[PDB]
């Protein structure tokens, strides 16, 4: 990917040709992208207790009430803001939670990322090469009334769910919907962004899972993801291709 790509993606968000995306927006998005990596470097060494105390989550009671009901919960969020910081907040305010991560190449790099996230207090299951299938483990967490977190706006594989996203076709992962259907767990959209020199985080009302249609649910997730991103366009650092048309 790159920043030329990032321009093509922001173009969808604001409904303008790539050339007309406001310069101020591109700068802030690039600044935001840099900030994530800058924070990732030092995050493991910060005072996690302090961060948990000083950062807030809007409408966190949504999550708490699902957990009071014994239902478990799926936190689905886009690549906006600093999701790693949100994870630290949850470890401190709730406890360890489970997630999954793509097994990058090289293997030395995958382990590095695992060590990183493990040092933040997450359980990260490999999508491949683990003892068991990841989405069985996730389901057990949900059935024990625990939260899992999933990055949920990108999955450009055969198995990704085809959805409309800012008026154009993309594919998103099916996991959040599958798990909610399977476990009865609440499916909460989440958004993270940068609010000045700090971090914004919000939980939104759980999604309607009545249809039992993985497609309708995932599309409803996208509709929300799209709305929030339209609200915080600069905080969504997507440098890789997102929409199908931008692919090989
Ligand atoms: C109520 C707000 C709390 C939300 C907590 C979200 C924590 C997410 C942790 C993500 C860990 C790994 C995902 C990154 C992998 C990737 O998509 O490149």
């Amino acid at each position: 990917g790159g920043p030329e790509q990032l321009r093509r993606n922001l173009a969808r968000v604001v409904g303008k040709p790539p050339a007309d995306v406001p310069d101020d927006l591109i700068r802030a998005s690039l600044a935001s992208y840099a900030r994530y990596w800058r924070e990732a470097f030092r995050l493991p060494a910060m005072d996690h207790g302090r961060l948990g105390e000083q950062l807030d989550v809007i409408d966190i009671d949504h999550l708490w009430s699902a957990l009071d009901a014994g239902r478990g919960a799926v936190l689905a969020l886009p690549h906006s803001g600093n999701w790693d910081m949100a994870g630290v907040w949850l470890v401190q305010n709730y406890g360890p939670f489970t997630t999954v991560a793509e097994r990058l190449k090289p293997e030395s790099l995958y382990r590095r990322f695992v060590e990183y996230r493990e040092s933040l207090g997450f359980e990260v299951l490999p999508l491949t090469g683990g003892e068991r299938p990841p989405f069985e483990v996730l389901a057990e967490r949900l059935t024990d009334n625990r939260p899992i977190c999933l990055m949920a706006e990108r999955d450009l594989t055969r198995s990704g769910v085809q959805v409309d996203f800012f008026g154009e076709a993309t594919r998103m992962p099916a996991g959040p919907a599958k798990l909610a259907i399977e476990t009865g767990a609440a499916l909460f959209p989440v958004h993270c962004w940068f609010e000045g020199d700090g971090w914004g985080m919000r939980v939104y009302p759980e999604l309607d899972t009545s249809s039992g249609d993985v497609t309708a649910i995932t599309q409803a997730l996208a509709d929300r993801f799209a709305a929030n991103i339209a609200t915080y366009p600069a905080d969504w650092h997507m440098l890789q291709p997102q929409w199908i048309a931008d692919l090989s």
